[PDB]
């Protein structure tokens, strides 16, 4: 007759007294657990069971002998199996990898497109209530200003008034460059009176034409400025920006 | 114009000033120069103290050439100082302390009285409206909080239900690894049904009593059992007759 799914017809209507046969156990078994209890006693002894009992647990060690030797040689057909189908899983997940992107780029909108929806108000709503927190900074720097200037102050010594001259004992020296210091401020002495008595001459020769020998160092100099230098003299300038 | 001097070193981009000054006229103001400087008194002064400069950079070279050399000795005792007195600079320390402790009482009152004179009031307003600012982040932990929540499964998944059934192209592994155990835990599944059939008959054999004790229990097994054979196929001969 009819095989796995579609041809389900009346495989089966005689399905379900399959479970009738487990379920009507409990239908009888309800009636016969009560005449078993009713001659319950016994002569027994501890001694008998430890004859079956160590065969039973002899019965472990023979059958285990066999399976033992079984389940190994079983496992390395699925690890050599497994070892080559290394090479054929690797291409057979780049064959689902590259295919998904409309999956992963939906998952990318609505991570991306649904992230900047909270941040595009919240910027804006930090920002026009943030108003009310900048007038908590505005107007209380300022205020605390009034005091935290004469707390700079307050607080700084009595300025150690003395109240007569012989209240320090105190000593002024510094040899170490007070001495290399006067000798470095008289050769000073002499230079700034030397490099000054060849320039007094130089200065003192010349109380007329020191206006006109200047003059003459213009005359030609300046004659060219208005001609052969306006283009050059156009620019003036060019400047920051790198080229 | 434009800004007519320097920001900056520049070797470089003055190349755009540098080429067009030299090539219409930065050429001809040295030889205008050179005609100012060879006209009128002259053209020995230029010389006769410009060389006293380089031997002023010589006899400072010269003069701090043996005060250079021959001169950090005559100071380090000013030092050696130093070290013994920031280690023995005690004895002005623990005298001079005590008796200004007695203002600095009317300095802890200038500072920490005038403070929250300040302080409490500088916050008594935005304490008490600090609950206005929770109206701009109270009802705002929904858009912060309540669908960040939900972005907790939008990560990891934004449930992969489809549409239509017609959508994914899956099979099976199946190879290897479930054989492996439905044979090897197969036949060890019909040893422990032997091994059962064997260890619980053991126990039997030290059963007893009472001889109306056994034959309740039969009938709810023995009618389950009897229905079993309903599954008719309808074939009746199973092919598998573990079945
Ligand atoms: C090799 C291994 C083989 C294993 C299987 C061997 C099985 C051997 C036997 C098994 C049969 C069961 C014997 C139970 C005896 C209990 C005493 C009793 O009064 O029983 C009775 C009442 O019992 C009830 O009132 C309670 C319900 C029934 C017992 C269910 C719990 C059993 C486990 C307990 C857990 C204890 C836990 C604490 C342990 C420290 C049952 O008998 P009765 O029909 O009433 O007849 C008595 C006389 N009368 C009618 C005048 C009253
Ligand atoms: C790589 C190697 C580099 C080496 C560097 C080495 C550096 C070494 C460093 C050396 C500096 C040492 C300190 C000298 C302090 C002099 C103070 C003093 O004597 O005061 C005197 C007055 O004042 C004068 O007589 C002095 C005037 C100084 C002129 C300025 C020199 C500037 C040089 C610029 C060079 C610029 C740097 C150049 C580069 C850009 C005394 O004061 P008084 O007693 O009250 O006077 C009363 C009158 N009576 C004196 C007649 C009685
Ligand atoms: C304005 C800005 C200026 C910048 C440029 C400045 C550049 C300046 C300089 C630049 C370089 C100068 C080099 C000179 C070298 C001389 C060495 C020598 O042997 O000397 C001697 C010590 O020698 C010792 O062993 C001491 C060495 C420690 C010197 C450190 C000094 C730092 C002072 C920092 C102070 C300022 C701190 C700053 C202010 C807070 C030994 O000499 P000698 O062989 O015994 O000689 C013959 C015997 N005789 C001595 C009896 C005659
Ligand atoms: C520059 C850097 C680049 C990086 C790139 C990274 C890429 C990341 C990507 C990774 C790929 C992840 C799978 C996505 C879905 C695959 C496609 C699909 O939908 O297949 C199928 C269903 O889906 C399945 O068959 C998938 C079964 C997954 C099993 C569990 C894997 C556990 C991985 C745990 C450890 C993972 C560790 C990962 C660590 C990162 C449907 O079939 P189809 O194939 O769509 O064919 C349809 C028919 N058609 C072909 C004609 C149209
Ligand atoms: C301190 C306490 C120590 C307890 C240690 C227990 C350890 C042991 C575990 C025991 C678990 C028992 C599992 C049995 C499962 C049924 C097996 C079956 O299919 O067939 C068996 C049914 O026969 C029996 O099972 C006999 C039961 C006798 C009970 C005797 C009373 C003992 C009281 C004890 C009170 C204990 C209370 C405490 C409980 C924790 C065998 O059939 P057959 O009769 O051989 O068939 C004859 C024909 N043939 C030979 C051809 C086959
Ligand atoms: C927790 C740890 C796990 C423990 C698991 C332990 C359990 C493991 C499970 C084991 C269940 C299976 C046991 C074996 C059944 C074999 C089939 C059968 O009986 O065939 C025989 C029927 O003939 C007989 O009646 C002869 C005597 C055997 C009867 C066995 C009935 C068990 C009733 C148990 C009641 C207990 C109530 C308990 C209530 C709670 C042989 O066929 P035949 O020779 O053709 O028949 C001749 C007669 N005819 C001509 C009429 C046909
Ligand atoms: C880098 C920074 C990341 C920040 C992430 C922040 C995440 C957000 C933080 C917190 C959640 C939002 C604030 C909730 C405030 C309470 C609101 C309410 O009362 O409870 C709510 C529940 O609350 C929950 O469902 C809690 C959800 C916790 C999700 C944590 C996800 C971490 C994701 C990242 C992991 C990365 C791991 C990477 C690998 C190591 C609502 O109550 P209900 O009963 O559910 O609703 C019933 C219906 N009703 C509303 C109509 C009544
Ligand atoms: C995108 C999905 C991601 C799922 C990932 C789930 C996570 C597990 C990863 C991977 C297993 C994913 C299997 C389900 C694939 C989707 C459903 C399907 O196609 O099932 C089908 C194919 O069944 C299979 O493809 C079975 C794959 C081999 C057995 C399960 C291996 C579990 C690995 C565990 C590794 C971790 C253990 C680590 C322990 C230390 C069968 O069911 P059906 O479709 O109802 O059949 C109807 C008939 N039809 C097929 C003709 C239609
Ligand atoms: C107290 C609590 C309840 C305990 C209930 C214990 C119940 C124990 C019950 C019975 C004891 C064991 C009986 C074994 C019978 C073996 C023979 C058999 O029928 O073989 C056949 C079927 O083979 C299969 O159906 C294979 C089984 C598949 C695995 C099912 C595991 C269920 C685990 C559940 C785990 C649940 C616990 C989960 C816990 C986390 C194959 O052989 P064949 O091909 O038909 O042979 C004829 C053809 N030939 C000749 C060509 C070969
Ligand atoms: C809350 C749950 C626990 C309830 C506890 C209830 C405790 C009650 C338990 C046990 C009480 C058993 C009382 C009857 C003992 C009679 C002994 C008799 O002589 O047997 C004979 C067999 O013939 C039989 O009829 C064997 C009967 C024992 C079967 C018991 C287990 C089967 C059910 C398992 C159900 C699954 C259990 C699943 C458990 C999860 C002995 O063999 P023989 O061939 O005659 O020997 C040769 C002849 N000669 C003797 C003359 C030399
Ligand atoms: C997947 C769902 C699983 C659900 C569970 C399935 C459970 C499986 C159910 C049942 C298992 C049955 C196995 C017994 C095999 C016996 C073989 C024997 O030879 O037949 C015996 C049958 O009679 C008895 O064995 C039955 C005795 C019935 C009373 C039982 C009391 C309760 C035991 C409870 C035990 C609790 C212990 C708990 C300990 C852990 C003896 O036959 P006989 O009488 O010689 O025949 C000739 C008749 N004449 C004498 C009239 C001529
Ligand atoms: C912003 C930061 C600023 C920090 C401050 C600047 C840094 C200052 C710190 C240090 C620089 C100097 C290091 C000196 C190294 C000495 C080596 C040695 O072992 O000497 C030892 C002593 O010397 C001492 O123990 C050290 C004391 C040095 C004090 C500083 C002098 C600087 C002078 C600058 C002067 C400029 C002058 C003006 C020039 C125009 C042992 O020597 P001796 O045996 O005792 O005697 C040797 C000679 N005899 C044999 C002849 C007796």
């Amino acid at each position: 007759d009819e095989p796995p799914q579609s041809p389900w017809d009346r495989v089966k209507d005689l399905a379900t007294v399959y479970v009738d046969v487990l379920k009507d156990s409990g239908r009888d078994y309800v009636s016969q657990f009560e005449g078993s209890a009713l001659g319950k006693q016994l002569n027994l002894k501890l001694l008998d069971n430890w004859d079956s009992v160590t065969s039973t647990f002899s019965k472990l060690r023979e059958q285990l002998g066999p399976v033992t030797q079984e389940f190994w040689d079983n496992l390395e057909k699925e690890t050599e199996g497994l070892r080559q189908e290394m090479s054929k899983d690797l291409e057979e997940v780049k064959a689902k990898v590259q295919p998904y992107l409309d999956d992963f780029q939906k998952k990318w909108q609505e991570e991306m497109e649904l992230y900047r929806q909270k941040v595009e108000p919240l910027r804006a709503e930090l920002q026009e209530g943030a108003r009310q927190k900048l007038h908590e900074l505005q107007e209380k720097l300022s205020p605390l200003g009034e005091e935290m200037r004469d707390r700079a102050r307050a607080h700084v010594d009595a300025l150690r008034t003395h109240l007569a001259p012989y209240s320090d004992e105190l000593r002024q020296r510094l040899a170490a460059r007070l001495e290399a210091l006067k000798e470095n401020g008289g050769a000073r002495l002499a230079e700034y009176h030397a490099k000054a008595t060849e320039h007094l001459s130089t200065l003192s020769e010349k109380a007329k034409p020191a206006l006109e020998d200047l003059r003459q160092g213009l005359l030609p100099v300046l004659e060219s400025f208005k001609v052969s230098f306006l283009s050059a003299l156009e620019e003036y300038t060019k400047k920051l920006n790198t080229q």
